């Protein structure tokens, strides 16, 4: 009497559709019918209902194994594993090489028709359908990314986000104006500013434009009530001119021009939070960041009352908690990572029906178009039984082979409403 065995060609994944259902695969039964029991390697996987079972043994050559899945609402494949226990010995059955356990890889396919909702940074509106631009797949082929959340948000006269671009990247030698980089400075001096490594400053400038717009009425009062230092008076405005051609980027943003003319362009880079501090209040660390120190609202804010925060994330739970808190608190968003420290601005996020964050809409100062670009959000480990670390990779749809960008954290800028309120109540009490 030969011992019956089971076999399965492991290179064959079992791939159920995204729909809910009971799905099957076949296990070969050799020399009879082994007494075994299938088991998922994790029993707490929420999208699998119960254990797998042997649902038919009528064919002498094969067993049918069944398992039941919930609908995959997400835009990612998801993975489970089935092993088999010999019921007499209690031991896991060996695979073809005789050493590894026999393991069947289950990969339930993604939702091809997700319902997506969006959350944008407070005060910048939301894209109209006419402002959403589909994206060609690059290798530019004539294929397009076809998932609805993959769009560029085109800047127009009517859009309210900010995306200041690096003049060093836009510049075409011999075609752009020779004076493309010239800036008229605070003392009406002419300065040539370069921005090739100023990712951090472009991100700070975008956030500062948003902050000056949000706090426009407070800043008007501040200019009328504070004893402003004479040289700083021209800095209490923000001009961001939409509709300019690339050759005119030097005229587009007074804030970006201040960083370009008076900060540094060190190839190591800088930090978003340092640019934000430098613009808004005095701190000893930023003493030598530039050749001037704007510190425009030190009467309102100090480091103790700071509207700037820095937080890190290393899991899907950490990233999503941070993003949702920031978006629900009317804060602007800078994203950083070590690549030199890289920095971009985030203006919003796309969500699937499970509230997973699936895409970010990014002002990238290194990228050429006057648009926000979609950066897809992906994970390499399980998102149901999360490991100690599950980095939130970012996928640049615009690039022809997108290297993985592990988000390190978020530098955020709050409106500072309580601080502004306390400042204003203090002046009216003295009046
Ligand atoms: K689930
Ligand atoms: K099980
Ligand atoms: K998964």
């Amino acid at each position: 009497k030969k011992k019956p065995q089971i076999k399965y060609e492991e290179k064959q994944a079992v791939m159920p559709e995204s729909a809910a259902g009971t799905y099957t695969f076949e296990v070969q039964t050799i020399d009879g019918k082994l007494d075994y029991e299938p088991y998922f390697t994790s029993s707490t996987l929420p999208w699998i209902t119960g254990a797998p079972t042997i649902s038919s043994r009528t064919d002498p050559n094969k067993d049918v194994i069944s398992f039941t899945c919930l609908k995959n609402k997400t835009v990612w494949n998801r993975r489970a594993y089935i092993k088999f226990k010999d019921k007499k010995t209690g031991q896991y059955i060996k695979g073809a090489d005789g050493k590894a356990d026999l393991t069947v890889n289950i990969i339930q396919k993604k939702n091809e028709n997700p319902v997506v909702h969006y959350k944008w940074v407070d005060g910048i509106g939301a894209p109209t359908e006419n402002q959403k631009i589909k994206m060609k797949i690059k290798n530019e082929t004539e294929d397009y990314f076809t998932d609805p959340f993959v769009f560029k948000w085109k800047e127009t006269a009517d859009t309210k986000f900010y995306n200041v671009r690096k003049l060093d990247k836009l510049y075409v030698q011999g075609q752009f104006p020779s004076n493309y980089f010239v800036i008229n400075g605070i003392r009406n001096e002419q300065i040539q500013g370069r921005d090739i490594s100023q990712c951090w400053a472009k991100t700070a400038s975008n956030m500062l434009h948003w902050w000056f717009e949000q706090n426009k009425d407070y800043i008007e009062q501040y200019k009328q009530k504070a004893a402003i230092e004479e040289w700083k008076r021209p800095l209490y405005k923000h001009d961001y001119i939409r509709g300019l051609q690339d050759e005119d980027e030097g005229k587009k943003s007074n804030i970006a021009n201040i960083f370009r003319a008076y900060s540094h362009n060190n190839a190591r880079g800088g930090y978003i939070e340092d640019g934000l501090t430098w613009y808004l209040y005095k701190r000893d660390g930023q003493k030598n960041l530039g050749s001037i120190y704007p510190g425009l609202f030190n009467d309102v804010f100090a480091h103790d009352t700071s509207p700037i925060n820095i937080e890190r994330c290393e899991t899907k739970k950490e990233f999503e908690q941070l993003m949702n808190k920031t978006l629900d608190n009317k804060r602007a968003i800078g994203i950083f990572w070590q690549g030199y420290q890289h920095a971009v601005t985030c203006w919003g996020a796309a969500y699937d029906e499970d509230n997973n964050i699936i895409c970010l809409y990014i002002a990238e100062s290194n990228l050429p178009e006057a648009v926000l670009y979609p950066f897809g959000v992906r994970y390499k480990g399980n998102i149901y039984e999360e490991a100690e670390k599950n980095r939130t990779y970012m996928f640049n749809y615009a690039l022809s082979k997108p290297e993985n960008i592990y988000i390190d954290g978020l530098t955020t800028l709050d409106k500072g409403e309580d601080q502004w309120k306390k400042w204003l109540e203090a002046h009216q009490k003295g009046e």
